[PDB]
């Protein structure tokens, strides 16, 4: 009974940011979301134009931009607004409520006036949740939380990734799915968003670890894959989102069958 | 055989940076961190100048400050090191090591080239640690490892603790000690910093929970205070500093014995 992401897109209980994912994931043929992990504006926005048919999301991590202005944002919305994909800031909150609040809304960056998405980590039990929905839930925006990540001796296991589950499930109007490698919920209403991918086999030397979009769409069941040096690293970029477009459309696609 | 912080300072294995902090901590008579959870620089700086004798430590959230700006940092500097206190950016590094790097090195904040110590969660494992000290050992900075969270619900409890733990102990070169609610290292090269402390009894409306200065540094056994809105929020933040000061002062007295 799995459902495509058009039809997942019209779940009663889907919440509207994931509505508009999937919608646009069905009409493009993507699920691939571009790590544009960049220090240079201009780098940001002309991957953000070149690539921006290929992905369904562009995720930042605006802390390394060197010449972050307010004003690349508005230029990375106009950008994500043409080609018609979501902003993701991989900012990974992880303080008590109180803090999160202001480091969400505040500050230089302003997360929330710009981002479609943010993540969380749920170390600090349900408060960072109930935090950055002071803020997003007024701002319609939608937030992933951390139920497994990638990289060599992770924690997120076990007790910990089911904790994440209960918590997202409790939160359903402001929590919209999963960083994860692969489906942590029997919940067709949750988004599962997969880094730690590469087309070839291995790992970087500071812990991070691949597995190919087939096995993780394919095999472990998530919708996503989230890519960063896989593409950005290579001399075509175009071409290289291309072949992890169409590599995790397919595995989702034979999935689904 | 438990050690006045002046003897701990002089330990074989310490970190210069602990040491310099258990120095000034004796000298001073002072284990208190003023949580500085403020929007503005000119209240950042008023407060770091009036507060800086009564504290040890001045714990930053830079990403809530309206007005940041390099130049901030550098007259906190020049108050840090006139009224001899560290400062501790609590950004929570929570990322691939890969990743941690150009957070704590680059962007708009350039953390590693003010903060004399950052703190990191354990989740991804041990290259969260091998990233920052890629950055931070050339700068000769310090971490702290996030063992115990205070907030309703925090999942940094058993094994997850005892992984952080672990964590410090095999990268002590750079890792100085913990956030904790408690002693969590028989080492007494590791400090332990334990926020969620206020001297009446409650929390707030977004999950923080407080115990006393009385409870944490005498019962518990840690070594500082983390105050924010317990001084913050007071009317004359100097009298309320000095009475957490006073409060952490006797307990770790007592305590020594
Ligand atoms: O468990 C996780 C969570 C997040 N990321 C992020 O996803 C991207 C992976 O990049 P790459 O290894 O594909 O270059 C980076 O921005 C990294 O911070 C991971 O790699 N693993
Ligand atoms: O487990 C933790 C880790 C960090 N903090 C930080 O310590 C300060 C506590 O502030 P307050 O509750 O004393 O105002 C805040 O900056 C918060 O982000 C906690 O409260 N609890
Ligand atoms: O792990 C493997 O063997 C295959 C080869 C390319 C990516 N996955
Ligand atoms: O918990 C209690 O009862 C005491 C009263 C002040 C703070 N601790």
């Amino acid at each position: 009974m799995e459902l495509s992401f058009g039809a997942r897109a019209e779940l009663p209980r889907i919440h509207p940011v994931a509505s508009k994912l999937l919608r646009l994931m069905q009409k493009k043929e993507t699920n691939l979301c571009l790590s544009a992990d960049v220090s240079l504006a201009r780098e940001l926005l002309q991957l953000a134009d070149a690539l921006g048919p290929s992905i369904c999301m562009l995720k930042t991590h605006v802390d390394i931009l060197n010449d972050f202005t307010l004003d690349v944002m508005k230029e990375l919305i106009t950008l994500a607004k043409c080609h018609e994909f979501l902003i993701f800031e991989d900012r990974k909150f992880a303080d008590i409520g109180n803090t999160v609040k202001k480091q969400y809304e505040g500050g230089i960056f302003k997360i929330a006036s710009w981002a479609d998405l943010v993540n969380a980590h749920v170390v600090p039990g349900s408060g960072v949740v109930k935090g950055l929905q002071e803020v997003g839930l007024p701002l319609h925006r939608g937030c992933l939380l951390i139920a497994e990540m990638s990289s060599t001796g992770s924690l997120a296991t076990g007790d910990y990734t089911r904790a994440a589950v209960r918590m997202a499930e409790e939160h359903s109007e402001f929590v919209v799915g999963f960083i994860s490698g692969s489906r942590v919920s029997m919940k067709p209403e949750f988004l599962h968003l997969t880094p730690g991918v590469q087309l070839e086999a291995g790992g970087d030397n500071l812990g991070q670890q691949y597995n190919s979009p087939q096995e993780v769409i394919g095999k472990r069941g998530s919708d996503i894959i989230i890519v960063g040096r896989g593409i950005i690293s290579a001399a075509d970029r175009l071409e290289a989102a291309e072949m992890y477009r169409k590599a995790a459309w397919e595995a989702y696609l034979s999935r689904l069958g």
